[PDB]
């Protein structure tokens, strides 16, 4: 008699394996996959984890319990209740480990035991990215463990400095190119064609949120994919993971996109400069609100825009921070980002802007009124919350008039 | 030697209730107010709380731990986990009670245990009441009692039945005629005219941004105070006190007051019925959007509002449940409120729609336009978050060159 | 490929909800009946309730654990700690609920979402009772129901303000008509002659104790069935449901029946009248042990006997409010119950009691030792523990003393 | 600048132990006394333990919680829940030990430390033990340790089996003669004349009822004092402590007293064979009831009386284990005890009933009643509960009945 | 509908109970055995208490929880966190007990409960030894039962006083005739020759240090069989139970053996004698670090070596209470035992040493160091840590030059 996990897999049946499973987790269905192995070599254990097939809890939300793999040292039942034997993002991993050096009864001075079970840890969670990897050969068994565990393999990209780049592998999301299914980065870098130098994705509410987004039409017309990323560790996640082979980069965020097709590479320099007086008008009327007035070829049929600055949180991150100190009634400190008011010279609106500056229309009430509302518009249109009632429908109400008698 | 409780509170000392407290409490500084007092009749008991100068933990936030009030029984100490000894809007007093009719070792199928300490916990909260009641005798005394407990205050007016109808004599607000200093309901009612026939509120994000509503103006003109409600239970408490002398009510929902000079109550009609086929026309083009759209004299220059049906959860509540659905990826709904499209017949951007309408304009392109952009503007007015990017960007780009092209 | 309780029950077999009851469970056993429903409208959810064969434990006694169903929001686990989400007296109810509507990370100063959960619960509650209405159906299935769940049934009829009514209709108890059977209130109803105008039960110790009551033999005199309630909350249930059609009410207890075919109604006042100046008499010698001493015709072939007071808490709660006191070497009284003393001029014993009275002999030491003895013995027919040993034993002694020599 | 307990007490101020106290234990109030001693030898610590002046808890009753006397070994903080440090009866105690010996980290299979916990606390106990008795010193600090910890003391004597003896001591008791004020068992044993051979107490509900015990007469007129202990350890006690120099014993069991002068001694023989064919004849009525009849001239002034076997749980514990059958609908019987239905030939009655006897009347329903009356009778008086309302009621309407027409 | 455990064994099926198992345990295999009985009589309760296959956790090691049987009374589920319904040596049972006569909802002090439950408990412990011994009659099936529990059994021996004895009967142990498998006491027995008088065992590390001990050649030269002991518990139980037939003992302790010879009973006085200044001489050096040096015949081929008295933890226990010290840096101080110094006059090394004392060399710097020499020597042999570096480095380097220099 003796007990499985030291038992050869290739001689342990299903069933066994999927009593042992259903004893030690009360599961209903059986385990997903089932990862059997052991290491030897400096240390040495054997261990069996299980994959579920559905989250038996989710990390955020759903509470928050240690996990409950049964620690064994030399085929002794130890505890289930094991200090750093596996990190927080694979808290739903089910099993057994049976070290065979791992101390008994030393003082908590001693840390050569912890040195031991970080490099236990570490094994583990090799051999449990092998097992993701094997899942993701089966299309079916894949969608199931990604439909489950998305967020804990998100969150390993975050947190895991070593796996973060093998992780990103398993990520899978919408994008322009795949609107019904789900896409791999890898997949995403063989779309990509030989002149496209980045990974391009977009972070917001919600998919149908996000397709609205003016800063789509740009990168389409260049053909590039865009991926979208409609959950919050999406972006804490890619801000981590920093690139995949070209740097991943929000285009809701300060691009810089190629040649513009060098030919526009040429002609841009030679009209950005005509807008120069326009550009420092309108900064001039915005004062702090904003960062700075630019002018955008990677706008299209939209008057203006805004872009966060890079190497800050997202418009969409902002969203969130903000939605909260107009909760919190005591709150009004504000950790964000700066705001890059971005004009287009295709727009027609922005060509009469031009006009009347080129006319000594500098400080006009009307071009200050326009400036303001179309940097107010922005905002909505940039997914922003704007600043206050009153101006802004003041300012609304004396243009219907116009369009009206 | 006698226990502190069972002697006679005119023949304890402060300085032993002091250090009662202190020994009870962790609490370094001393007690806000000590109530002592003892119950005779049908059953008895003797108690004495203590009220904290500041809250120990607050309820909603910090947490959340059983009040742990020592309960004896004929001088016996039982325990500090209480069944139902106290609501838990008043989980914070702290102190011992000792009765004298309560059973032990009694099978919990013994329901007159529980109705015993159901009638012990109705007195507590008398007495505790009474307490409060004393403590507002003192200015100083209560800005820090209000200051600390003001929440429980309030859930209390939510919970409590019976007691209802007293805690609210307890609560205290800013208003229209009490900008710094906070106001109480019996003051609020002082500064009513004779012809005043309710008692006006707001319900709002925060103080800043509740004067800032478009729907004070009426009653300031008509001079009537408006509380100021920032906080959720505010409006939780409010609904369900119903009333103090006069019923209660936002102004931010269906509201219908004053005579509005009975001469007015004459002509309106006469204009109301004008402007039905414009009603009529404007719904058709708003479609579910909302409920209804109406003319208002409680619409003082601006051409359009919104007022969320009475009866149901404020602007200010919606503004909450739907900002959490925007954090929330398993979400993408929201308990909306019935919405009320409001026309002030004063704005000539109103009388200039009807004209419209009046010439067969019921269905064109630039009347659509301008009524979906009133809208969406209301929304905004109105404290409301609007619909899509898109759409709304759309609009003002077209009203920009249509108005100026 | 889907989590089952988002599956349609026509389209589940068993053996997968048994696995999954057993997962959830701990139970050897099959479940006893699954109701597995959803609702949908105002708000919406799916749930799979089971009802086990036999108590996992019992309310009263047997610990007492928080309910451990499956709360999850969008299909993403929460908690199996829920707030609220059932009633104590449903607390062995085993599943899983998934709402679509409840606010994640909401603070706790929102109710909504309390609210919220309190529609989840009083819809499991109806769909409940919808279930047990359904074994209900079955003869065999119902008898391990009832077996099992008869206290939660009455807990919750105790309980439930709404559906008390409904609740009853599960009781089930023994009656003078039903000896071995159990009979429901319904049942009983129909066996109610038309004059009949109450619901006669009896509350004791069991069931061999209950049948031995001197207070039967006046109702089956009369035709009339009366049940037996041998269990506490029996009573606490009784006297909180008030009624079924007729009010329900003890017989040990201050009654009032019918009109005995209306002559003994005739006859009787000419009676009553004749041993007023015995009643008197008796009431002088009894002093305050008692609140008034009557003649009774509810009374056959016993001298006297004692009931407690209508609106107060029967004899049989006395005697466990009691003998407690008698376990606590503390306790004094509690509330106890005024005691009426009953004469029946019937029993040859009063005739002659009667006859010493109309003579004279209204403080005869013999008269005196006699009532008083009478009265002793009514404490213990009537099932009450009597008044010190020493009095008693004397009384017996003389009365079998001068009962001979 | 060293910790309190490594101190030389004598160089502690109050105060100090005060504060220290204060810190220790949420206690408002000082100590009562504070033992501060310190062990060498074999094994060495040192240690403060703080009595109170007021039970912080009670044991039964009162939750029930691990002690948190403070365990340290060489000056270093291990614990406050120490595994066996202090035994439950003394719970209630509060400080710190710092041993010198006991080792850390060690596999608990090594039980030399449970060995030496063991003799750390069996020395906490001796220590503590010389502290009370040097309370018992000061009449007034005896007082309130006594009035706070009786129950500890008694269960210490049922549990403690060396200490028992010395235990005991600490005891204390009203007695036939100390009525008001509290005797010690050195104290009753010196009241003993020098033929008395035991020390006689007797158990009952409170003091009121035990002093009417019919079998106080007895020793009362031998002049033996008897102790009144009217709690239940004080049985579990004694009945475990045995002796004190002479058995001590219940006299409401099976006792066995002196020679009564032995002129007694010699005409009692004479009379009870005189009375042996009542003895089989009132047996033979009351079957299994009893045990058997005896005559005993340890009962004045009453017929009949009931005394359990000695060697078996007394009449006042089986009114306990019998209360609760009666709460229990459940249980049946118990133990219960052997009774034995004891004559006395001084009381007419019983004169008379052997009259009848010795006259053919062995079997008169006359004789039967009266038997069967003076038994359930000597139950009441002898402080039983009955068996069941009818037989009872009955015999006495009879016994009235047949007692006047 | 009934129960399982109130059904009859003989009509219970396997599967039954092994689905019982699986529901009530989490162990994914079968039971190894399943113990279903009912006690009548003075008390009674029905069980079914099962034995796992392997240790569900080990005693020592292994955390520490509560025994989690299911304790029922009167077929009510009241706790399965019973208070000392088995010993801690058996906590790995797992099933239900259901007694018929504990009573519910008594307090505390009523110690009544405690001893039903302390019968209870001496009951299943009888029966589970019913159990093992009937496990002991199959081969294959103990091997496992011992390979789990053995150290169960082990402390079983050491706790129980009663069944110390049975217990004993279920150890097994490799030993000198038994290399390989495990032997038995009672076959150990059947190895004794006539004469042999004891039953020798060894206590040591693991069996590879154990058999390397110079103090088995004295035994195997007589012929008697060593065990061997290689765990702490090993030797607690040992020295608890004291005998099995003859006297059980160390042979590392003070021994004393068989007439060796007779004949060598009758020279060795007269050697022991010569041997006596010798003795005296090498005790005076040593000083302190021994207890005595004595002259041993037990010692072959090996100049001197070291026993630790016998009622006295072993060497090996040592070895071990002073390896922690070594770990311990608030400590320096160990349970040393007391050392008897040997010395073997076989050996030409002694013979010498005591030429040079027979001839004035009591004080040579030479002897002198041979004697230190020869004892750090002795601790190193018979399993001892030396004393110090510095010294015993010093001591040998001399011995390599002045042996050859």
């Amino acid at each position: 008699t003796k007990p499985l996990w030291t038992r050869n897999p290739s001689d342990i049946t299903q069933e066994e394996y999927n009593a042992f499973y259903k004893s030690i987790s009360n599961d209903w269905e059986d385990p997903l996959y089932v990862k059997h192995f052991s290491v030897e070599g400096q240390l040495e254990f054997r261990a069996i984890l299980f994959i579920p097939k559905r989250a038996p809890f989710d990390l955020f939300e759903s509470k928050k319990k240690k996990n409950n793999i049964k620690l064994y040292v030399r085929r002794v039942f130890i505890t289930d209740e094991a200090e750093d034997l596996i990190p927080e993002w694979l808290s739903f991993v089910k099993g057994v480990v049976d070290s065979e050096d791992l101390p008994l009864n030393l003082s908590r001075e001693m840390l050569q035991q912890n040195k031991i079970m970080k490099v236990i840890r570490k094994n583990i969670v090799k051999k449990l990215i092998e097992a993701f990897n094997e899942i993701a050969e089966d299309s079916e068994q894949f969608e199931k463990f990604y439909s489950a565990f998305s967020k804990n393999i998100k969150l390993g990209v975050h947190e895991d400095t070593q796996n973060r780049a093998a992780l990103a592998k398993l990520l899978r999301y919408n994008s322009t190119k795949s609107v019904d299914e789900l896409t791999s980065l890898t997949d995403y870098v063989t779309r990509m064609p030989e002149h496209q130098k980045n990974i391009y994705y977009i972070t917001g509410e919600s998919l149908k949120a996000v397709e609205k987004s003016p800063f789509l039409d740009a990168l389409k017309a260049k053909n590039f994919e865009v991926l979208f990323l409609t959950d919050p560790i999406d972006e804490y996640a890619f801000t981590q993971l920093k690139e995949f082979e070209g740097k991943t980069l929000v285009d809701i965020t300060k691009d810089f996109e190629l040649e513009e097709t060098d030919e526009e590479k040429a002609e841009r320099e030679k009209e950005i400069k005509e807008y120069e007086p326009l550009t420092k008008a309108l900064k001039e009327i915005l004062g702090d609100q904003v960062e700075k007035v630019v002018v955008s070829y990677k706008l299209l049929d939209a008057p203006a825009a805004i872009r966060t600055g890079q190497f800050g949180w997202s418009a969409n991150m902002e969203r969130i921070m903000k939605a909260q100190a107009l909760r919190d009634s005591s709150m009004s400190s504000y950790m964000s980002s700066k705001k890059t008011f971005e004009i287009s010279p295709k727009s027609p609106i922005i060509k009469e802007l031009k006009k009347r500056v080129d006319e000594g229309g500098a400080q006009d009430k009307t071009v200050k009124d326009l400036t303001k509302l179309l940097y107010e518009t922005a905002l909505l249109t940039s997914g922003f919350s704007l600043d206050e009632p009153t101006s802004f429908a003041s300012r609304i109400n004396r243009l219907i008039s116009l369009g009206l008698n």
